[PDB]
């Protein structure tokens, strides 16, 4: 039946992507109810990125200085505020395409779907993960600021990510929908250390379980490890330590497939110290880490979101 | 700015995914205007897959024997016909969410976005490619028949794929929207040879150009090849022969980046005979082949579809 990096259907989010232009800079906004959410750096200019006094810069801005454009119907702002690193612009009308929504601050290792947008128009959707150092690698060209990451819980859209900036290292950073950055990043153009990044071990094991369900089983062995033994191998290869909670999350995959979690760990232990030896695991010769154990269950069971 | 397997925004397609149930079997349909398109094997049963007489089976079926369900509004069929391997059911009402659409029979090597559906409800979207042997690897669980692949040309949705069956080899086959299968496949459950599969060489080179734009340039060398010399290496590694047309399609990427096409070919020639030696190319140690040269341009320029 096969397995893939699946992205949520982006229909419910496309109807909220608007275009926010403040004087010089243009970027994307999120129109829910009668409010538009956008990155607060839309009020800056090119030179302002070096060191922005956002409170004084916003003071210079009036309501009519904000031009919000949803397709071809232009929205009248009548209120504005700065919550952390985002703007909250009250507009004339409620978004009639507003879905049921939850603002959620997700955790590292969690995955979500990103809808890349430019001047308020959708371009593409893909699945990525919040890396342990609170970065996400991205496909964010010039003017993609304000793109949103999200999950969908059956009928509700859980907004978690808003893309702000791009680091000089090439990876990207953003906030939740309340403006607080993920990680130590601030919205200015300075040298911003990404910090060391490890591999989400829970995601790697759940990915191995999915491969067992979809044909590839050459890595299965009849050697074990203990939780402490596998851990001493994990940090030598810069893998996250595996708590008992991570074992319990893998419980459903452990039962349906009949391989104990620690049996999967020793397969991973053997893959770290000996590589893959030319073979692959579902079309990839790398240890994929952007699949949560929940994501594996949706793809192997067939959970729908409408 | 990074690069990824991007999928088209699936909003315009979500509004057409309906549920078609005929007696025993349930699968997905495509509701455009006043017509529902679905795989013709919905009128079969479990045993009928061995050898179906579709013309005699459809004769036993009447209009009321077809239950089309769009969310919670049930559609009245008033006409039915069998065009090749698909059904055409005229319904009571036009789909008010119908987009501008083109039915297109795509070619091997071309890519498109698939919206996986179950009982008529969307589940996920991802980008795949029509392999040279007219197969696509898939993530198609039980009841995903009728899922559609599509491209979007700025404002028009080009429907190209409809998933029918799953081969015993694990890969999948389908038709266009006129019912003609891609490849030699027929809609019955028998041993169906997938045929040999090669690697889309044009896609691999365009993928290398994208990596040059996004940081990774370690594979760039100051050795060349000729078109005939690279070809003798290509078929030894089961790669498609490179025509002059394939060189010309890579023209825009060749100019913007300043590396001649044949210079990229010798980098590929060197990657085939010596592997990757531990290094990667945009987070992958495999020669990706599901990126058309057009796809590379959209992601590096920022083309929008609304």
């Amino acid at each position: 039946s096969g397995f893939r990096k699946m992205a949520f259907p982006s229909g419910k989010v496309e109807g909220c992507m608007v275009q926010v232009t403040c004087g010089t800079t243009t970027l994307n906004g999120l129109w829910l109810d009668d409010v538009v959410y956008c990155p607060r750096h839309v009020i800056c200019t090119s030179n302002d990125m070096l060191n922005p006094n956002y409170e004084d810069l916003l003071i210079r801005k009036s309501n009519h200085n904000f031009l919000v454009q949803a397709g071809n119907v232009q929205l009248r702002v009548i209120g504005h505020s700065m919550q952390n690193c985002v703007l909250k612009l009250k507009v004339d009308t409620a978004n009639p395409k507003t879905p049921k929504y939850k603002f959620v601050r997700i955790q590292p290792g969690q995955t979500f779907s990103v809808l890349a947008c430019y001047n308020g128009s959708p371009s593409g959707v893909y699945q990525c993960a919040m890396r342990p150092n609170f970065t996400i690698k991205g496909s964010f060209l010039n003017g993609s600021c304000g793109s949103v990451g999200f999950n969908i819980d059956y009928d509700c859209v859980s907004f978690c990510y808003m893309h702000h900036m791009e680091l000089p290292t090439g990876v990207h950073a953003g906030t939740d929908l309340e403006g607080n950055f993920y990680g130590p990043f601030v919205d200015r153009q300075t040298a911003q250390a990404a910090g060391t990044d490890t591999t989400i071990t829970v995601n790697v094991l759940a990915w191995l379980y999915a491969a067992v369900i979809n044909g590839d089983r050459w890595f299965l062995n009849r050697f074990t490890t203990t939780l402490n033994d596998f851990n001493l191998v994990a940090m030598k290869y810069n893998y996250e330590p595996l708590t008992q909670d991570h074992v319990d999350i893998l419980g459903p995959l452990s039962a349906q497939t009949g391989i104990a979690v620690l049996d999967m760990c020793a397969s991973l232990k053997e893959l770290l110290q000996n590589g893959m030896n030319g073979r692959t695991i579902l079309g990839s010769a790398l240890l994929e880490d952007e699949f949560t154990p929940f994501d594996v269950v949706r793809q192997c069971s067939g959970v729908t979101f409408q």
